[PDB]
């Protein structure tokens, strides 16, 4: 599947892509303003994720370090990134059928669309200025805006046992986004698509 990553934002990001325990493509690459970059994930992947990094110094072999999501300090991300991180998510080709959704559960940093570019379904998308909004305890020094498990470590906010619910954190984040994951056990906002969907991730949809 084809997954074009466009960076409208006004700033430098560095793209991610990854399924946990390994690199989705190269795994990452800096996108400037206004820069497209296509990546090819495999037929089958489960739990893929799609972010941005902000902030981000790289030495000629790859190795640095990013404000947010950075991902062990390699440029080309085999694993997650540091929150915050707003996340593009996705399972291909699970019973016939591709599952996409974004989540704030990890917290956010920079605005995103995650759209299908083939037939069949419909894009999700959480745009609004969350950082600029973000209650004052969520604030992440670094830059972005945490989700409250990050920040308080606890079972309620990280939903440790299965058993949690909405608090007033992570209604900060589904009023701002109500098309996005706010807390592990929010009603869900996956949109499902044909299998063998094709994709175009926009940083900043809106700006």
């Amino acid at each position: 599947a084809t997954f074009e990553i466009v960076n409208r934002c006004s700033y430098t990001v560095w793209a991610a892509a990854s399924k946990g325990d390994a690199a989705l493509d190269a795994g990452g690459r800096q996108l400037n303003s206004g820069e497209s970059w296509t990546i090819n994930v495999e037929p089958g992947t489960n739990g893929g994720k799609i972010w941005a990094r902000t902030d981000c110094y790289f030495d000629d072999s790859g190795s640095g370090i990013c404000k947010t999501g950075d991902c062990g300090g390699l440029l080309r991300c085999k694993r997650f990134g540091r929150p915050p991180t707003t996340l593009a998510e996705f399972s291909l080709n699970q019973y016939g059928k591709d599952y996409i959704d974004i989540s704030n559960i990890k917290g956010f940093n920079v605005p995103m669309d995650f759209s299908p570019t083939t037939r069949g379904c419909r894009g999700v998308r959480c745009a609004a200025d969350i950082v600029g909004q973000c209650p004052a305890a969520l604030k992440a020094p670094g830059g972005g805006c945490n989700d409250a498990c990050t920040v308080f470590q606890t079972s309620e906010y990280c939903c440790t046992t299965g058993k949690c619910g909405p608090t007033e954190y992570s209604r900060f984040f589904k009023r701002l986004c109500p098309d996005a994951f706010s807390y592990v056990l929010d009603k869900p906002t996956t949109v499902t698509c044909p299998g063998s969907s094709n994709y175009r991730v926009t940083f900043c949809p809106t700006a």
